[PDB]
């Protein structure tokens, strides 16, 4: 019941496992599962090609970025397993800690994107999702159910 806004492209980035944490200034409480929303601001090419240039080197041959990235709309979620402050990541996580110099790290399992994806609009840190929108993505992270 409760979402994140993001920035495109890192927004499909993490719902679809290419990116793995997210990086804030501020510590959650939260644990589990967590709705990704983009935000309306478009990102520029120059963007896209320098951040599909990075995950390319670290991930491998074998990714599959989106086609597009869509702005403004719910994308699907991910599981926030823990929030760490950047010296214990960079402590425990010595594999991923370049992934993000940010205060705290989000680490994020378990992507799933949603098959339609439905405009929102955003609000700051860990908010509310509105019941209809949250019944609607909940059948949305099977790809059978779409309609």
């Amino acid at each position: 019941s409760w979402c994140l806004s993001v920035h495109q492209p890192w927004a499909s980035l993490l719902v679809r496992g290419i990116k793995r944490v997210e990086g804030r200034s501020w510590y959650t409480p939260h644990r589990g599962r967590l709705w990704i929303a983009a935000t309306a601001k478009k990102p520029s090419p120059q963007e896209v090609s320098e951040l599909q240039a990075t995950y390319r080197l670290l991930r491998g041959k074998d990714v599959e970025f989106p086609n597009d990235y869509p702005s403004g709309c719910l994308l699907g979620c991910v599981d926030l397993i823990d929030c760490l402050s950047q010296k214990q990541f960079k402590e425990q996580f010595p594999d991923i800690s370049q992934e993000s110099d940010s205060p705290f790290v989000f680490i994020c399992k378990n992507p799933q994107e949603m098959v339609v994806k439905f405009p929102i609009k955003g609000n700051p840190k860990i908010w509310k999702l509105d019941s209809k929108i949250h019944q609607g993505a909940k059948k949305g992270l099977m790809k059978q159910n779409k309609a």
